């Protein structure tokens, strides 16, 4: 629902999300994290399922961040997969890739696998 | 290099992925997959580095698909991570996640993992 | 540390994970899991850093279930990866892979990603 | 098929991976990569489907590596999750997790995900 995912959230690191739910399915938004060659806010842009099921699922979505603003470029790029769940204690319950760009050397280890929860405050 | 992200690639299940990169880091386009309970064309967003590293390193970039369209709605969405390459032959390299909107019994099953290569070939 | 990791495990679905870590840094014991095309118990087979850092380091070790025993047989195989953290709460915080045998045509949709958190109770 | 896993197979880095299938589902042998903090050969054990299904189906396995050995201890563990497929060209296709043994405030980035393709050749 678009309404349930716009608003602020954070997630154990202590990181915030600020998204906006578009009627097309669109996610904007910015991501501040708590962790990593971070500093201040970046640009975020997702796509979740406008329409999920009458079923207590959860509603898939996915965004992407690029570690690159006006005052840091990390030279990577995070995307986090997950669902929403709605109600009193509304949550996203996501797993995240992190890509740095490598030389073709060191690729093998280029990506880092991780998983974040995150708890809504505001919409 | 990156501004060579934009065009039309197709990955080894024969997916089309057609996107153009904008000067600030922006990834639009629309993925059709090989695979799946999905049909036609779905709308992706994504982001890239735009300013890339002398040195010899791969672009980091990533993108969204949400498995619905005017024609089908799976209840998924599916994220890309990996890196563009440029050079005679480019390509992206990537490992993704697909999430399926489950209840909580099958949450601990609603993620897949996989890694697609992408050439425009 | 071996003794450490020895013992009986649960993770939040209600699994149960009984391992022994030898000193040449093998792990055996046996996995009831609590979801599932799964009946019984499992043999398991890993690895650990028999020799961690003097750090606050996790101890890393992985370890390997096929889920097929002598009541069922599920074709998929799943290895955990994660780390050990002794202390008055232990736990073994991990990312795991579960592979199923498919066709080369649905192969793209073999391995499931997840993530399980172990809380000791017995040695 | 099953049996056949039992060999010496290389993947696309030039690691090579020696193993001995069971029986009754054990997989034992050595590893030796070609990229990282590792020399010589490491132990793995793992366990694959001794009785995997007409049909067309690979047989699943995996097997885990702590990389710690008389030469080298990088303190981590990897696990490599696939199935083996059989035939005139055999192969065993995998996804890896690596994982380090890092303090709490490092744990976010302690793992690595991949993929390696095993064959004889
Ligand atoms: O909040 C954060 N989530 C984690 N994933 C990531 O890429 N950086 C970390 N920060
Ligand atoms: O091209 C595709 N890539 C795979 N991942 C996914 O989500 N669907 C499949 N199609
Ligand atoms: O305890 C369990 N862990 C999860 N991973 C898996 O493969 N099955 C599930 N059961
Ligand atoms: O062959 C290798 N596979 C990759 N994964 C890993 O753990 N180390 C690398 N070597």
């Amino acid at each position: 629902a678009e309404a349930g995912i716009t608003g602020t959230w954070y997630n154990q690191l202590g990181s915030t999300f600020i998204v906006t739910a578009g009627a097309d399915g669109a996610l904007t938004g910015t991501y501040e994290s708590a962790v990593g060659n971070a500093e201040s806010r970046y640009v975020l842009t997702g796509r979740y399922d406008s329409a999920p099921a009458t079923d207590g699922s959860g509603t898939a979505l996915g965004w992407t961040v690029a570690w690159k603003n006006n005052y840091r470029n990390a030279h990577s790029a995070t995307t986090w997969s997950g669902q929403y769940v709605g109600g009193a204690e509304a949550r996203i319950n996501t797993q995240w890739l992190l890509t740095s760009g490598t030389t073709e050397a060191n690729a093998w280890k280029s990506t880092l696998v991780g998983h974040d929860t995150f708890t809504k405050v505001k919409p």
